């Protein structure tokens, strides 16, 4: 129905605003664009499902997220990919892990404060009806 289309459109506006706030944070610049295979040829071989915030915006605009849970699965991937690719004790790897955990924690904290639980439940119910 048009009302369900309206619901998904509101979800996309909400997710674009959360993603823009993460992308303009200086700590998260490394996560804003895909890893360049030139610098990092082993990346695409270790990480089977690369994810970054520009990919997330593209997904929003392709109507790939129909619930905030689906979006948070991709934010979790940005985090877990960085934990897996950069697991060493050296400071460059620790800095990327800390920035990835902080992204993820920031996204969840904005959603806890600003997503109405009944809106998420509505999205879940429309998704499940498809
Ligand atoms: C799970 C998300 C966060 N990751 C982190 O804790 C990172 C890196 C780290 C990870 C394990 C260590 O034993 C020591 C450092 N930042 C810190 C705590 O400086
Ligand atoms: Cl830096």
């Amino acid at each position: 129905s048009m009302q369900e289309e309206d619901t998904f459109r509101e979800l996309r506006i909400f997710l674009r605003n959360v993603t823009h706030r993460l992308a303009i944070d200086k700590r998260f610049r490394v996560f804003t664009k895909p890893v360049d295979p030139d610098e990092v040829p082993d990346y695409v071989t270790v990480i089977k499902q690369p994810m970054d915030l520009s990919s997330v915006i593209s997904k929003i605009d392709l109507h790939k997220y129909l619930t905030v849970k689906d979006y948070l699965r991709d934010i979790d991937l940005i985090c877990s990919n960085a934990l897996e690719y950069n697991p060493d004790r050296d400071p460059g790897d620790r800095l990327i892990r800390h920035r990835a955990c902080a992204l993820r924690d920031t996204a969840y904290a904005i959603i806890k404060e600003e997503l109405d639980e009944d809106f998420e439940q509505l999205c879940e119910e429309i998704q499940e009806s498809r």
